[PDB]
């Protein structure tokens, strides 16, 4: 149901549910992504690419913006996961060669 | 393409950006079913309903493993993702309700 077609809690809760696990697999499906890209890397200190990371973050505050969220608070969230995902591929890189 | 089919970081990064879009467009919509949930909450008291949250986090931390991911991080980031909704779900009742 949309949002307005929500008669209660539980309508907007399993919606949120149904956003929420989406949410999870795509960060699953993010991770496939991650690990892949060590084939394109020419060494371990090409992982983090820090000029890439620069290059993602406002276009992520940028969508926030046209989403009608706090941009802030989207764009110090991705640094997080992208920071993250960085480390777990570090991690990956070390135990796969 | 698919993790296995990417031929380098440029279809790697094209797939990661359209992963992260539709993970903000998923933050976006859930926003509006935050809202639209304020409308069966009583005063800024019934809001946060941390019997709804401690139910949440598990559960996510459960798709965080049936989706090969570190189940710590998920429920760590979704702690922070939730949180955030309720205070925004507070400013939002605060301002129209
Ligand atoms: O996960 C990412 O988006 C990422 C970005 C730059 C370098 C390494 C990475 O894992
Ligand atoms: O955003 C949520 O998932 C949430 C959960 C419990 C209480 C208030 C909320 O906004």
């Amino acid at each position: 149901k949309t949002p307005e077609d929500c008669t209660g809690l539980a309508d907007i809760r399993e919606a949120i549910d149904r956003i929420d696990l989406d949410i999870v697999q795509a960060l699953g499906r993010r991770m496939d992504y991650v690990k892949a890209a060590s084939r394109f890397k020419a060494s371990e200190a090409a992982i983090p690419a820090p000029e890439r990371v620069a290059a993602m973050l406002p276009e992520r505050a940028r969508w926030a913006e046209e989403n009608g969220l706090d941009a802030p608070f989207v764009e110090g969230l991705f640094a997080q996961i992208i920071h993250w995902y960085i480390a777990e591929q570090i991690k990956y890189w070390r135990q796969t060669r």
